């Protein structure tokens, strides 16, 4: 868009690149019908078969029954659709909160909008992972490691430069732009946005267990088909009449009926909308628990985590550590807080370098902006005799390394005193084999068996205590201003050792214990000490007895062939490397053990991506939550656990939700068959199990589905890989449950035998519709009873219960009686047998479910 020839500062010229309101609402902002999803959500199969008999019913001109299934239609639907709604809400609001969020220059004013609020024209910076909303000219830039998977399918990192490219266009390798829809991988993008997103480059450009619930409801519905055919045949077959079978022809109607609405009944028309509904019932808590999830298919598998592969910084940490305890070379205890003067020598050596290394600041109080291992010896200073960090603005820093990955040598030089005095930081066993003289007074000698064995004695009795500690050296050349160069590295002197303990947060302890009882295996990567990590690792609780550690270097120096039988044992991996997540991630994924790693850094994406259910930090890169199926917001690790409870608690509301329509429905179903059988009049007509339909399958059973977190839901074994719906002991839950309300629904029919086929007709309807709302009770839970859980405690349950009471308060009427075969008036005993046996039903299948809890498991 004639900004490919133009150079850095032509540029600033044409496009007026440096009143900012104004160019928004010039150059303009850089951010589907209801009823049209309601009119596209005919697809489910059960919907179809559903629709296509409400309109046969409709065609052999009977008005109630056709309303009745039209009802339900348009129940599920608008249930189906105000869900969607709400889902879409939902997910506005996490493209909202959780929004790319571009640090802007702008006008020389740094701040940071979002990436909607863009506008032409103004400076941004790109740190890495800081993922570019808007195309944009760069001037500088160091490596700028920039990958195009997704605005051009580049899959090569093309950095950027000064070069422009005059007289060409082409969005293939090129160096002029930094454009959007792409990832920082490595480098500092220094650049000027100079795209809408309208003009942007990238602007012109369900779930398997969904999957596996619809095949399941294709293989039920051919086979409930079939069983309406095959009992259609028997009431064509069956008695027939005479030969003659006086007017069968204006008689099949009714057969039909009778067949089209056992179909309407067995069908979970709701099926669909009670696993959406649930999904979004079940991120929506997500989002009340700090976990904001990305991708939809993981909701699902998030029960099924049998491992989680955490890391202790940020979740296992709230950071801001308190160092506890220190070594000096002299030796003594803690004497910092109350020495007003500089006190023994190694402890100003130790205070003056712990300030002038720390690169952060306290600030104002209660504002951290730095390292955290920094922040906390700034707040260490600050804490013991008063304010120290006043002495670093009168100490200039004139040589600072800027601490590599692999160099743990933050280093810092000043003038005030000492001349060139090379002041660092870094980890203790690096300083160790690196500095090459000993502390003690005046004395400047070198290391000695004895000595570094006192030192690596303290080292690994302040790794015990799960303190990371950090190393200090002072030793210098007189020389002058150097060009903040190494120079000598090897000849520094050993000042004291400052052990911070690392704080896990609060009920750390008592989610990890949870979901060690509920058999998820969690793992905890690590880039400091070995040893510090193991003693973290004690510490949290995940370390006991058999169980082992292996570092970094010993996880990429050995073949996965023996590192799958040491896999089931380990949980502290340290100096790890994300080529080694990768390789954890795999060989977790390998034994099945659904995974969730945990990378929030910008290179730690492939771990992301391989992984499962991978979740990256809120506080991470933006590139990690791409790569990561879901977010924590709060960044914490009880975050991960709740999350997996919530997964758990969803998939236990399919299995309960599918158990009670599916029980009630094959109630429905043998009582059909066992009057059948027994050359008896059919208990329901097609109007009555057309309302059945209505009342259940339905507002009830989402109800059901809404139910909250059993007290078990931590105490069991993750879910296997696959979906599982029809599970042994869950399908031994429905057959019991079935076969109970259909034993019910027999009786009720064998007693309005003894008075007339009408009364047995009527007994049955409403003795199967009180069971059903009142057995909506006694499926809340596979652990505990109605009773037990307590009726209010599931507000949905019961509000639901009440509505089909008050919807099957129809047929108490007189005017609704001859619609629903419900013959003459009751005095007590029409309605009380069938309540009587209702009753004697739900508190039946009560003490089966508290001898399962007492007998069985
Ligand atoms: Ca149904």
């Amino acid at each position: 868009a004639e900004i490919y020839r133009k150079s850095a500062a032509e540029t600033f010229t044409q496009l007026e690149a440096t009143e900012v309101t104004k160019r928004q609402e010039k150059y303009g902002f850089n951010e589907d019908p209801l009823w049209k999803l309601f009119l596209e959500t005919f697809k489910d199969p059960m919907v179809i078969v559903l629709v296509i008999a409400a309109l046969v019913q409709l065609v052999l001109g009977e008005v109630v029954e056709s309303l009745i299934i039209f009802l339900v239609l348009i129940v599920n639907s608008i249930i189906s659709v105000v869900q969607t709604r709400k889902a879409e809400s939902s997910l506005d609001a996490l493209r909202e909160m959780s929004a790319p969020v571009a640090k802007v220059i702008r006008d020389g004013s740094k701040q940071s909008i979002h990436a909607r609020e863009l506008v032409p024209g103004d400076v941004v910076i790109l740190d890495a992972g800081d993922f570019v909303p808007a195309d944009g000219r760069l001037f500088e830039s160091g490596s700028l490691k920039i990958d195009e998977g997704m605005l051009t399918g580049e899959s090569e990192a093309v950095e950027k430069y000064i070069d422009t490219i005059p007289d060409e266009v082409g969005l293939g390798d090129r160096v002029n732009m930094v454009f959007s829809g792409s990832l920082v991988v490595y480098g500092r993008g220094m650049f000027v946005v100079t795209g809408t997103a309208s003009e942007t480059e990238i602007g012109k450009i369900q779930t398997p267990l969904q999957r596996k619930l619809e095949s399941f409801s294709k293989k039920l519905g051919l086979g409930i088909l079939a069983l309406c055919v095959l009992i259609f045949a028997v009431e064509a077959g069956r008695v027939l009449l005479g030969d003659n079978s006086a007017d069968m022809a204006t008689a099949i109607l009714n057969a039909f009926m009778f067949a089209v609405a056992v179909a309407v009944a067995a069908i979970p028309e709701a099926l669909s909308s009670i696993v959406t509904i649930v999904l979004a019932v079940g991120t929506n808590k997500m989002a009340k628990q700090h976990a904001i999830i990305r991708k939809l298919p993981a909701v699902e598998t998030l029960g099924s985590t049998s491992v989680i592969c955490t890391d202790k910084t940020g979740t296992l940490t709230q950071n801001k550590m308190t160092v506890v305890d220190y070594y000096l070379p002299d030796g003594t205890k803690e004497n910092f807080p109350e020495s007003p003067e500089n006190w023994s020598e190694g402890e100003r050596r130790l205070i003056h370098i712990a300030v002038l290394c720390n690169d952060s600041n306290i600030n104002s109080e209660g504002k951290e902006l730095g390292d955290p291992t920094e922040v906390a010896l700034i707040a260490f200073s600050n804490k013991n005799n008063q304010d120290y960090n006043e002495i670093r603005e009168k100490f200039i820093r004139e040589g600072e390394i800027p601490f590599d990955s692999d160099r743990k040598l933050m280093s810092t030089l000043h003038t005030f005193n000492e001349n060139k005095a090379m002041l660092t930081k870094g980890g203790p066993d690096v300083m160790f084999a690196r500095c090459s003289y000993v502390f003690l007074d005046g004395e400047e000698k070198p290391m000695t068996e004895e000595i570094l064995a006192k030192l690596k004695e303290t080292n690994e009795e302040f790794s015990n205590q799960a303190l990371r500690v950090l190393a200090y050296g002072y030793k210098r050349m007189p020389a002058d201003t150097t060009e903040l160069k190494l120079e000598d590295e090897q000849d520094i002197v050993l000042v004291g050792l400052t052990a911070m303990i690392d704080p896990p947060r609060e009920a750390v302890y008592a989610s990890i214990e949870e979901s060690k009882k509920a058999g998820i295996r969690t793992v905890m990567i690590t880039g400091d000490h070995k040893t510090t990590a193991q003693a973290i690792g004690r510490d949290i609780g995940l370390m006991d007895a058999d169980d082992i550690a292996l570092t970094g270097q010993e996880l990429d120096a050995m073949p996965e062939e023996e590192l799958d039988k040491k896999l089931e044992h380990i949980a502290v991996y340290a100096r790890v490397s994300p080529e080694n997540k990768i390789r954890i991630v795999k060989a977790w994924q390998k034994k099945g053990k659904i995974t969730a790693m945990t990378g929030d850094g910008v290179n730690d994406a492939p771990a992301l991506k391989q992984a499962d259910i991978g979740v990256a930090m809120g506080s991470g890169t933006d590139v990690a939550k791409d790569s990561a199926a879901m977010i924590l917001t709060d960044d914490n690790f009880v975050s991960i656990v709740d999350a997996v409870g919530v997964g758990r608690t969803v998939f236990d509301n399919i299995k309960k939700s599918i158990a009670y329509l599916f029980a009630g429905n094959l109630g429905a179903i043998i009582a059909i068959l066992f009057a059948l059988v027994l050359d008896w009049i059919n208990p329901f007509t097609a109007l009555q199990l057309l309302f059945i339909n209505l009342v259940n399958d339905s507002l009830p059973a989402i109800a059901l589905g809404m139910e909250k977190a059993e007290p078990d839901v931590m105490k069991r074994k993750p879910r296997d890989i696959n979906e599982g719906i029809f599970a042994g002991g869950t399908m031994r839950a429905v057959i019991s449950r079935g076969v109970l309300i259909g034993i019910a629904v027999i009786i009720s029919q064998y007693i309005g035998m003894q008075i007339s086929p009408e009364m047995s007709v009527a007994m049955a309807f409403t003795t199967l519709i009180l069971a059903r709302t009142l057995q909506t009770f006694a499926a809340r839970s596979n652990v505990q009873t109605a009773f037990g859980a307590g009726f209010f405690s599931n507000k949905y349950v019961i509000g639901a219960v009440l509505l089909c009471f008050v919807l099957y308060g129809i047929t108490v009427l007189p005017g609704a009686r001859e619609i629903f075969s419900i013959p003459a008036s009751f005095g007590l005993h029409e309605w009380s047998i069938a309540a009587g046996l209702a009753l004697a039903a739900v508190v039946m299948m009560e003490i089966i479910k508290v001898v399962q809890n007492k007998f069985f498991k």
